[PDB]
């Protein structure tokens, strides 16, 4: 059962997306009875429309967390996207609200896994081993990044379908004008089951890529980590995963351990009570941002007051950038259109031009002639998180300013495109801008590899707390995340369980 206040417990772990997940699957495989703390739900239990999620085209309450409205970041294009009146209730996708950025994030038991587009690419070796030179880089990619991708289950879509499908013509049309002018195109690496997407095509399976699913959660297809790690963790018979409960405080306990508070709330977001358990060790697992606003209060409210300075620093949006580029007629992007993406456009090394972009779905089910694209910049700009004394709240310092130097390397790959095609930006897609600069899908950082940690994840005048997820990273990896934070937490698991535990 769910963890009751007085509880004492060998290692609690607060998040359940991949920091987590592999924090659980480690402790538990090496017998250390786990207890999983996630303020979301479980998603394994179905709706009033005998579905666990909603798919994008018609939301509803499971849509957003604890919102009356949703949220996308392509607002009423074409019949698409508009946002709709919604109960508030524990759904899936959080639109977090700072100053300058919006942050997606997913909520419930499997983190991002739930809503995210499964894009799993491991980071280039030469960039991995600029931004994180602490680490051992062999182990990484003899070890790490290979144990990661296989627990993972990744996979690759079969090349030959790719090109007679119609689902992605909107990616062929993608790398044809990309390829035109002279950029390099790749197919990248997905957790989406693309054997079973061939059956959606065929008509034989329950469409969910191929049925507008993906943002609030997918409903076939998508392996999430309640179907890998999280599974794999509860097979061990070691593993509580207590949901509905946001941890609010972290503190030392008398004699030993920590004392860790949280208000479970029902499923329309009301605490209905507070409890306090004792755990001998706690993995903060919550995210770039839920790990670095648990640290950033603790130590400021003087819980956890020997906090190194850098605690709350160099957080970072993994430089996303979003753009709509309009096709000539002849270049049409198709009615229907898979939800999942499968090629990117790699001008890394190009140091004038760093980005990885990839290739985005619209689909609104008729032809807008939109190219869509997300664009992993190298933006260096960085920001923090600081408690603010007024509100009781840690605010985060990223101005949307900052998106600039993003936007500027962007331009010159699109710029070019557009000249060689003859084409112009959609302007219509996110208040008459052209830019998608007020949002990221990729917060990184705040709690940095061996600078606020250890070299490998302790909070050193605290033993036995460590850091495990995507605030570990410094702001940027260069691709899409998930991969590069499973791999840090593996390689990181390894050496606490082998050496602390
Ligand atoms: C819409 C979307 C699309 C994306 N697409 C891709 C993609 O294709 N490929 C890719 O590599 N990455 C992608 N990402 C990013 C990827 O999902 C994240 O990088 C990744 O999930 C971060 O992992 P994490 O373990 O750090 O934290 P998360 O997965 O964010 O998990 C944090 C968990 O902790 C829980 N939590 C938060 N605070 C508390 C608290 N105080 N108490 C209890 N529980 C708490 C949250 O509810 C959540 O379940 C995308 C993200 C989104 C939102
Ligand atoms: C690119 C991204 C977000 C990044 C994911 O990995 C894949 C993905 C699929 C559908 C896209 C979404 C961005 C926001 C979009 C464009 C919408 O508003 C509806 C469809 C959505």
């Amino acid at each position: 059962r769910t963890l009751a206040d007085g509880d004492r417990v060998p290692a609690l772990v607060i998040g359940s997306g991949y920091g987590g997940a592999v924090a659980a699957l480690r402790l538990t495989q090496a017998g250390i009875p786990t207890q999983i703390v996630e303020m979301g739900r479980s998603w394994d239990t179905p709706g009033s429309d005998g579905k666990i999620f909603c798919g994008m085209l018609n939301p509803d309450k499971r849509s957003m967390w604890l919102a009356d409205k949703t949220d996308q970041p392509v607002s009423n294009f074409m019949g698409f996207g508009i946002n709709k009146s919604i109960d508030r209730y524990v759904g899936v996708l959080d639109s977090e609200r700072f100053s300058g950025i919006k942050v997606y994030q997913g909520r419930g038991v499997g983190g991002g896994s739930l809503v995210n587009g499964g894009m799993a690419v491991t980071p280039k070796r030469n960039y991995f081993e600029e931004i994180l030179p602490s680490v051992d880089s062999n182990e990484m990619y003899n070890k790490y990044f290979p144990r990661a991708n296989t627990g993972l289950g990744v996979n690759n879509i079969d090349q030959a379908w790719f090109e007679s499908t119609e689902w992605y013509k909107f990616a062929r049309t993608g790398r044809k004008t990309a390829q035109r002018s002279g950029f390099t195109t790749a197919f990248v690496p997905n957790v989406y089951d693309f054997e079973y997407m061939k059956k959606e095509a065929a008509g034989q399976v329950t469409k969910s890529g191929l049925g507008g699913e993906v943002i609030y959660g997918n409903n076939a297809g998508k392996k999430s980590l309640d179907k890998t790690y999280l599974a794999q963790a509860a097979a061990t018979g070691k593993l509580t995963i207590t949901t509905l409960h946001r941890v609010t405080k972290v503190a030392p306990a008398t004699g030993s351990g920590y004392s860790v508070t949280m208000e479970q709330i029902d499923e329309q977001g009301n605490v209905v009570a507070t409890k306090v358990v004792t755990a001998d060790r706690v993995f903060f697992a919550a995210g770039s941002v839920g790990t670095s606003k648990l640290l950033v209060s603790m130590k400021a409210q003087g819980h956890l007051p020997n906090l190194s300075s850098q605690v709350g620093e160099g957080w970072g949006n993994n430089g996303n950038i979003m753009v709509g580029r309009a096709n000539h007629m002849w270049d049409a992007t198709g009615s229907k259109q898979a939800t999942i993406p499968t090629m990117g456009i790699d001008n890394w090394a190009d140091p004038t031009a760093p980005i990885f972009a990839e290739i985005a779905p619209l689909p609104a089910g008729l032809e807008t002639y939109v190219s869509l694209y997300l664009a992993i910049t190298k933006n260096p700009e960085r920001a923090r998180f600081q408690f603010n004394s007024g509100t009781g709240k840690v605010d985060l310092t990223w101005a949307q300013s900052q998106n600039q130097k993003g936007i500027d390397m962007a331009k010159k790959v699109f710029d070019k495109i557009n000249q060689k095609e003859g084409t112009i930006y959609r302007t219509d897609l996110f208040y008459y801008k052209t830019w998608g600069d007020d949002f990221t899908y990729h917060p990184l950082g705040g709690v940095l590899l061996n600078k606020a940690t250890d070299n490998f994840g302790r909070l050193p005048e605290y033993p036995g707390l460590y850091v495990v997820d995507g605030s570990l990273v410094p702001g940027n990896v260069g691709v899409n995340p998930f991969v590069t934070i499973t791999a840090l937490a593996e390689r990181n698991m390894d050496k606490i369980i082998s050496s602390d535990i």
